[PDB]
């Protein structure tokens, strides 16, 4: 029973580690100074599990970024300076570590090695902090103990998400783009490409609402901006296999259900509100209601004040259940909060805007953000919203793949002849052009017509 | 004993390995003690042997001798000094212990690095000795020795690798750089190509180390002009043009160029209605651009000048230069060290860019939005004021570039198709105004 | 109260002496130029302490005696309208009688105005 622990301990306490690959990539890059911006984009200084190894490393990484050239003499009078030579094991070691590597050409495949052991070190340390908290929750309940572990998790694999991208030669780009045509034309291609927007004149402009692309919908408050954005979720529900994700930050799920009732039925939202429905009324009801039962393709999340990484976890989640989304909906982008940027509004719209277009690019679906128009184009009333106007809430224009802007003349000129129309206008669209569509605003509905 | 041992320092700064390759280096090349002389002399070396040894070196090489094991060991031998320096072996393993040239120079600047700090540290002492003991000397004459003796250190050190600042210095570069100009074929083109003649005449190219900025409101061509820019400078030169896309997918920048290059409807080639004959123009572009491989597409968002600077930097190694760097829009980038502040964050990446330019000697072009303000008055043309609103980027930039088009504001304007290129800077030549044709349908500008 | 301000501005440089030595010795990852800017930064702080140290009391009869001083100067240098360094500009000259010695001159222009080259 004494004899039990010793070989435990030992094979128990050491982390997975190649001391071999670290020496090899130090030795490599003492060879061939030119590796050392391939070598810099995979492995980092806190990759090595020896001491040692780190402070040459380190040594090794300040050389090369000032240019200079990276050689036993310089390392080792650099590490002087520092008085860290002794604690690496002296010259000796270093001339040593380039005598041991004498081939070239396999370093990065020695930097990928000690990446991986790094990631397998860290992914240890997490589980143990894990089972810390487990054990010890010092005043957090299950539910925050949960998020911590899944931060911690995200965190882990969030490092290794974009590792080798740096090289975007012409080859390949040719190759992608090939392929993307290819696909494209072996899909269904009538105008439209991507989701449908249930408006041929929109489709027309837009070739439906594509994957990847960050979707901002701007309007004057009472313009139909939610109306709107809801209609492409109704289309995308209806014609998709795939679940269509709202994110409800301003309504509750109710609500926005009562809305849909309204307007898939074509009944008079009030009457739904106030409960006078005719027997009429009520057989459209029921038949909405049993195709929404039936095609069961649609989540509501009313939670309030989400921040990004709340959204993209919910969204991975739901899926993952389908394998793959149609259209992700999130109320008011102004809604959301960044604790890591309270300090700046703008700041923290700005990272909203970034992080919900990573979520669309990561999970290949269209996004959809409605946004609220500054409050300066009131004081202007002469003409239809800009791209300025929304610049001034957050330079969102940057992050968006599509902006469409909300207009109604007859909110502005009651006695406008354009009374029961709305115009959507592109803004900004980088697959397609710029423009304006009409379309048919019934708001005792809650829709858009074409 | 050894505890006060150890915590006193009595050795001076000294690099014996820095020496060693020196010497070494000099035994293995003699061609660049030329240069190794410039930036050591035989009292820089801590080491006597090293200094004995590095004597016998100048002798011999100023002489215009061979510098050899053999003829180096014969010099210290007839000085009765070749037992002082540790003998012909030790000659033998200076030789032995440095395989590795063009480095030399380095160890020579360690090795004169060294000397300066060893140098400072006896005057330090000097001045301690003379605080300590003025002999007579008042506080005011002390400070004036100590200024003395430290300016005398920085004086031995100004001017050592050519010193940019004397005329002597200034004409050496000016006669160099007008014998490189002499030698590259000068028809009204001295830097990067812009593909367009007029303009050409008034720029002599994209110029090396310049920064470029091209500014336009929305819809103006901004991105096609620029794009024509890459387009001309890929065609016409053997580095490779890179593209920081920050806004738009290499897919689209790719395919405004095949609409660009072949003359083929833009709306074509996104909607597939491609006939026979606009087939064949957008295969033979496509087989050009292969064949020439001279472009790089970045279409990460977000990069900083940091990223920017990285990544030009490894394409730079590969090809011995850059033809073009082009960066889609400067607003889209970031510096998470100035968040607080969007108009200096702004600055830092224009100087960021412009000390790039100078870096790798390649013209950068970066884009930049007109400030909103101008659709407010759109009495006249875009200038340098409605940039200056943005983040003083005008202080920076070597050459700035306006896009006006009439038919944007006036749909009845005669100079329907045409597109005004207004030079609001210019460091280099004159100051004006471009007429270029503006085909949209095209993504292409034309002279 | 001069000894013990002369006394001090001695013990100040020692103090800078040894701490220049330390860091000659001890260089902590700081290159010779970093090194050389540090004691030169030291140096000129010790330096700038006593620039201006008795500027307080500025009686007339010490302005009238600078003021006299100036002219008489003015008077012996030739002053053919230009008193100071000339500006290659006779209108100029005029009215500013040449650039004078401890001036800021500030030259302010929208670009391409010519300022650099003026
Ligand atoms: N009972 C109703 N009858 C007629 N129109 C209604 C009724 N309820 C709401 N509306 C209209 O529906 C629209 C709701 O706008 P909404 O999308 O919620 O605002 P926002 O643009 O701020 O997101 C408005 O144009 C409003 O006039
Ligand atoms: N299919 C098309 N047919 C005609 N003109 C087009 C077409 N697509 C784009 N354009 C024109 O090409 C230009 C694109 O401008 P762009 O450079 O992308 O914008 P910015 O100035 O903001 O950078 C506009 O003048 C637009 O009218
Ligand atoms: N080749 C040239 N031919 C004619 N005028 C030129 C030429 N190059 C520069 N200029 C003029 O020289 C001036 C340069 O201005 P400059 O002093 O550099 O700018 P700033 O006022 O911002 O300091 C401008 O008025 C410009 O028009
Ligand atoms: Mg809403
Ligand atoms: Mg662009
Ligand atoms: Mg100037």
């Amino acid at each position: 029973n004494r004899k039990i622990p010793d070989a435990q301990v030992d094979a128990i306490k050491v982390p997975p580690h190649s001391l071999e690959a670290e020496q090899s990539v130090i030795g490599g890059l003492l060879l061939d100074n030119e590796r050392w911006d391939t070598v810099s984009e995979h492995v980092m200084t806190q990759d090595f599990y020896s001491r040692p190894h780190r402070l040459i490393f380190d040594g090794v990484k300040s050389i090369l970024e000032a240019g200079k050239p990276l050689d036993l003499i310089t390392l080792s009078e650099y590490l002087e300076q520092r008085e860290q030579l002794e604690d690496v094991g002296g010259f000796a070691y270093l001339a040593d570590l380039a005598k041991n590597t004498p081939s070239a050409a396999n370093i990065n495949a020695y930097a990928e090695i000690v990446a991986e052991r790094a990631l397998v070190r860290n992914l240890i340390g997490v589980a143990n902090e894990i089972a810390d908290a487990g054990y010890d929750p010092q005043g957090r309940n299950a539910e925050d103990l949960l998020d911590l572990a899944e931060s911690k998790v995200f965190a882990i694999a969030e490092a290794r998400t974009s590792e080798n991208e740096g090289p975007k030669n012409v080859d390949s780009i040719l190759e992608r783009t090939l392929e993307r045509i290819e696909l494209l034309y072996k899909t269904p291609q009538d105008g439209v490409t991507g989701v449908n927007t249930g408006f041929t004149d929109l489709n027309k402009k837009t070739a439906g609402l594509q994957g990847s692309d960050l979707i901002i919908v701007a309007a004057r408050p009472s313009m139909g901006k939610t109306t709107f954005a809801m209609n492409l979720c109704e289309n995308a529900a209806m014609e998709q296999d795939k679940p269509v994700l709202i994110f409800s930050l301003e309504m509750p799920a109710e609500q926005i259900m009562m809305r849909m009732l309204a307007s898939l039925s074509r009944v008079d939202q009030t009457k739904i509100r106030t409960g006078q429905l005719d027997d009429e009324d009520w057989a459209r009801i029921s038949s909405t209601m049993g195709i929404l039962m039936e095609k069961k393709n649609m989540y509501i999340d009313d939670s309030s004040g989400l921040t990004p990484t709340e959204v993209r976890s919910r969204a991975r989640r739901i899926a993952r259940e389908h394998g793959g989304l149609s259209l992700i909906m999130v109320d008011y982008l102004q809604l959301m909060r960044v604790p890591a940027l309270t300090d700046n509004r703008t700041l923290e719209i700005a990272e909203i805007s970034r992080s919900l277009k990573a979520l669309a690019k990561e999970l290949n679906v269209p996004v959809v953000a409605l946004s609220q128009l500054n409050r300066s184009l009131e004081q202007r009333a002469d003409k239809r919203p800009v791209n300025s106007d929304l610049r001034e809430s957050g330079s969102i224009e940057q992050d968006a793949d599509l902006i469409m802007f909300i207009y109604r003349d007859e909110v502005y000129h009651p006695d406008s002849p354009l009374k029961g129309t709305a115009e959507i206008i592109i803004g900004k669209q980088r697959n397609g052009p710029i423009g304006s569509v009409r379309l048919t605003f019934q708001g005792h509905y809650s829709r858009f017509d074409n």
